């Protein structure tokens, strides 16, 4: 492998030059001969696997610290060591899981929001044995992160795995989601997205208001048990009725969205160790809601009453009615956050602090990988500088991860 | 190994085989993906190359191990021995054009590839004679606004010091001005290839859409200018359907987009002057033309007439602005009758045309990055489509601009 690579800018013709690929760990699923850039998605660590990847970790660590090769980097090697050799597996300290969790978002190549990496809170909850206690963690995250609508991005990192028959998991791909309910007739009511998890919920015992925006319940899974259903208190939930500055009409439409983007079926990977519950939230980018969950034909799907509501010719696609409708409901989403005081971020605004990020990230740390296809916004990519900025995706460990969804595995008891 | 690739929206998965025949590079490895990466012979090398593509033709003309083909292995055997290259037959060259074509990772037309105009320019000698060759081009391709595909390949590399080459990037391009108070009139993309012209005689008028005038290269001689004939040069004056003070931005532009900077690549042998057309889709113009902030750049402009509010960038005022002008394109361009396409057809269309070369052909090579349009993403179908990129031959390829190479 080529030890220095460079990348372009073909706008501002600024060159930067990776050296950081060279700490690649696992595979992108590309080869010499085919690119996988555009794919989606492209039983535990034996004694022998985990001995190399829990060093690899600890010497990054006392790397970062500035006390590599010291007397407390040695010692730790050597403790660790002996606690893979007696029990198969090792514990993080503090310090190290706090590293490890903002270094798998610093990491994480799909992100356009890390200039961000270093403010994460990070809450230790591997002191959890009930789904009530993870309840109890969800909530007090769900409540730190929103701040009133000041928000401030966290993780809660729940036990590692051990012999894989003991997972903890939220069940939930969001800690907030509305329901989806598949109607006779064929039509959705709700989210279409969620439509699996919902009837998941409803079997599990969840009475549903079957209405438009249902706030699903959680679906906590500790120590291997079968999951259960909690309620979040309404009044953890923020939410924003979407409205829009000149379109009197738009209020009328009856659309709002929660302010909290939560992931929680993703799987932290630290030193070989593996947390597959670790619920971790941000704030918004507006696309993500106006674009996505509200114009996708399997989301929402609001382009065509939007459209109609504008009186606009939708005989032609040639006219852009699709595209006009879509940026007034962009400007809805972000002009009633603002208005609210609900902290979110515009795609113009969030990537040219990514610019900014990847090119302190390239001088300071020799790269940043980044997946360009998940970088542009869904909408104006090329009004937006990352369009035009070539980037270099490689995978780093600390990282995030996918799973299985846990309904896939789980074994009932 | 067989791979697959799902559409998220439609859920509709297909299985591609077509990438076991790929043996170009990517530029990727197990490790690092270059997917955003804009850029990443002798008689030995040669005659392997020769029979794999004489094999493929022979193979699609459905005569594979016939007498025929077996004497057309020996035949390019022999001439590859005796002179160090070979010649393509004439059925041979449009096949070979037209699955540089079909093969194009990056080009979300494909769905027309069969249907492409090829000119054989390889008995031509001299930049007089390219000129030629490339009016009866433009002029064929533009049919008075019904646009055709059309290719016209001149003669193929040699020893490399005889290179015929057309120095413009397309054949109708606009000028670029550097100002003395350091901003740009013009398409600021041409700058460079604009100050080279006027090097070599061109006098520039100095206008915002000055027509360049062809610079052609001919066996490695010094490259001579060329002004094509206006009565040629179809173009369509920018209004919009609703905004009557649209046209008063005094905009226009050329009808006919034509590549001809990229090397065409046949069985080994290397044609370094191929220009192709086709025809617009609305977003080339509208978005990047237009809009791009190293190109015209003209939002300000359009969202200052629209009075939006232009100081914060959450209000959206480019995103708007950007609409609106590609709403004027494509109004532009229908309303004389100019060949163009939308993105949201344009994408359609390569949807159904992967379906096709998956069912047929057992795969379509495509490279998500170049075909999402630079608009609406995620409202065209390709945006949710998976791809699987690799480099299949005939291919076009580029290469260096040739005022970095020519030895005067
Ligand atoms: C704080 C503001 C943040 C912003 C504005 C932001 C923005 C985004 C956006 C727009 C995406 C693409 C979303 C999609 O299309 O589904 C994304 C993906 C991602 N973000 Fe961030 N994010 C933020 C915080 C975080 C945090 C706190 C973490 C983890 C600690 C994180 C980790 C990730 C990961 C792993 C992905 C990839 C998801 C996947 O591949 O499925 N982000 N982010
Ligand atoms: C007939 C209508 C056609 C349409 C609507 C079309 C559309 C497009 C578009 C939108 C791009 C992206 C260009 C850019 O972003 O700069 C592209 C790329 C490309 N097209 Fe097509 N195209 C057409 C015809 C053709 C023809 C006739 C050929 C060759 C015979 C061709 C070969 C290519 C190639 C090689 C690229 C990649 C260019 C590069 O890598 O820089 N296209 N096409
Ligand atoms: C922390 C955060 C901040 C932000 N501003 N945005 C996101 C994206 C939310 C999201 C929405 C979505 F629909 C799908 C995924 C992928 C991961 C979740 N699982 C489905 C794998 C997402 F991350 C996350
Ligand atoms: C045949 C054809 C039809 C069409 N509809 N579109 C194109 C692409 C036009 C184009 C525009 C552009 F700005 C940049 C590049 C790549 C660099 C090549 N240079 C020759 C310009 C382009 F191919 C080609
Ligand atoms: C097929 C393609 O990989 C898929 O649609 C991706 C494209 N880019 C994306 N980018 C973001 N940010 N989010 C997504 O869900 C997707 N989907
Ligand atoms: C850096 C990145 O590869 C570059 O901006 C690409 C992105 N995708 C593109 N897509 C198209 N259709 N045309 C382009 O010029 C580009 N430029
Ligand atoms: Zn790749």
């Amino acid at each position: 492998c080529p030890r220095f690579l460079k990348v372009k800018n073909w706008e501002t013709e600024v060159v930067l030059t990776d050296t950081l690929h060279l700490k690649s760990t696992l595979e992108t699923g590309c080869t010499e001969y085919i690119c996988m850039g555009s794919i989606m998605h492209p039983d535990v660590a034996t004694k022998d696997q985990l001995f190399p990847l829990a060093k690899e970790f600890i010497d990054q660590y006392y790397s970062s610290i500035k006390r590599f090769g010291s007397k407390a980097h040695m010692e730790r090697l050597e403790e660790v060591n002996k606690e893979i050799d007696t029990t198969s597996t090792y514990q993080l300290k503090d310090t190290e899981l706090i590293y490890g969790a903002k270094h798998a978002w610093r990491n994480a190549s799909r992100c356009v929001g890390r200039i961000q990496w270093s403010k994460l809170q990070v809450f230790d909850a591997r002191d959890c044995t009930t789904a009530h206690g993870m309840f109890n963690y969800i909530c007090n995250h769900v409540k730190y992160a929103t701040n009133k609508g000041n928000l401030r991005s966290a993780i809660t990192i729940f036990p590692q795995r051990t012999d894989g028959k003991h997972d903890f998991r939220v069940w939930n791909s969001q800690l907030i989601r509305y329901a989806g309910y598949k109607q006779p007739d064929g039509s959705t009511l709700g989210d279409p997205a969620n439509v699996q998890f919902t009837e998941i919920c409803i079997q599990q015992g969840w009475k549903p208001p079957r209405g438009r925006f249902d706030v699903l319940p959680l679906l906590l899974q500790a120590n291997g048990n079968d999951p259960e259903l909690f309620q979040i208190p309404p009044e953890l939930v923020l939410e924003v009725p979407i409205r829009h500055p000149k379109f009197e009409w738009f209020k009328d439409l009856g659309l709002k969205w929660y302010g909290l983007p939560a992931v929680s079926n993703m799987l932290l990977e630290i030193g070989g160790l593996e947390f597959s519950a670790c619920p971790f939230s941000g704030w918004y980018m507006g696309t993500e809601i106006g674009v996505r969950d509200y114009c996708d034909n399997s989301r929402y799907n609001i382009l065509e009453e939007v459209a109609k509501k504008m009186n606009l010719d939708m005989r032609k696609t040639s006219s852009l009615w699709k595209d006009q409708a879509l940026v007034e409901i962009n400007i809805a989403v972000l002009y009633s956050f603002q208005s609210d005081k609900v902290t979110i971020v515009d795609h113009h605004s969030a990537t040219e602090s990514f610019i900014k990020h990847m090119e302190n990230e390239y001088r300071c740390r020799g790269g940043c990988p980044a997946d360009w296809v998940w970088i542009v916004p869904p909408m104006s990519g090329s009004i937006t500088p990352v369009f035009h900025q070539e980037m270099l995706n490689y995978r780093l460990t600390p990282s995030f991860e996918y799973q299985p969804d846990p309904w896939n595995t789980h074994v009932w008891k």
